[PDB]
């Protein structure tokens, strides 16, 4: 299957260097010229799409709860940015319509995370999958990836075409059949889950391999070399787009 992904990858958005999953950070991730960010996606209670890794809003936020309980209008007045520096004081949570905009303005490549509040990866596998569709069009179509083989399996009929990825943090003894049946073109690894071995049956296999989260250069070049095909970094800065072992 044909493979349009650059070797280096900002991981949400701006790595560590800015605030996560946000429109500011995926700026930061253009002004160190990256070619592609991966981000995290989930559903608002009345079914927007919007872009936050946890179930909860503590963490990158000076809100509180089960984001995915929320409705828009609210979800709307949370700064997701100052918990990072005073400097992303305005920052918003923002909506997949967005972030596909600054992706077209930048001309960079997505990887979109399926991340659903636990217990809602069916709807959330469809309605991300639906929205990728429309909001892409006219554009690189972007890697569909997911720890949930429920958001998966969603995607794979809401949006046959679009391509799709297995994130796994830990290693499965079975990654050959699954990949197969969710017709994957991609496998998501942890780093440390890799060897030269490993590599090279995933290759055999068929597979494009993406890694995450990388950060240290030696060990990316090893990584390149051994054949994995996207290093997700954190550090934008060294890592940078140009990267190769």
């Amino acid at each position: 299957s044909n493979w349009p992904y650059p070797r280096i990858v900002a991981h949400r958005g701006g790595g560590k260097l800015a605030p996560e999953n946000t429109l500011a950070a995926i700026d930061v991730g253009a002004k160190y010229g990256h070619k592609m960010i991966e981000f995290d996606a989930k559903l608002s209670k009345d079914g927007e799409i919007f872009l936050l890794h946890d179930d909860n809003l503590e963490r990158t936020s000076n809100g509180w709860g089960v984001a995915g309980e929320l409705n828009w209008q609210d979800l709307l007045r949370v700064d997701a940015g100052s918990w990072y520096s005073k400097a992303f004081k305005g920052e918003p949570l923002p909506l997949l319509s967005q972030v596909a905009e600054r992706c077209r303005e930048h001309g960079m490549m997505a990887n979109i995370e399926i991340k659903p509040t636990t217990g809602t990866g069916p709807l959330t596998g469809k309605m991300v999958a639906l929205a990728a569709r429309q909001l892409w069009a006219g554009m690189t179509p972007p890697l569909l990836s997911s720890f949930e083989i429920d958001a998966l399996e969603a995607a794979q009929q809401a949006a046959p075409e679009l391509p799709r990825g297995l994130l796994l943090d830990e290693w499965r003894d079975d990654w050959r059949e699954l990949t197969a049946r969710l017709g994957c073109v991609s496998i998501h690894l942890n780093h440390k889950l890799l060897d030269k071995a490993r590599v090279m049956q995933l290759k055999d296999a068929g597979l494009r391999i993406l890694v995450y989260t990388v950060n240290k250069p030696q060990h990316a070049a090893e990584l390149l070399r051994w054949g994995v095909d996207c290093i997700c970094t954190d550090a934008i800065d060294v890592i940078g787009p140009n990267f190769t072992a």
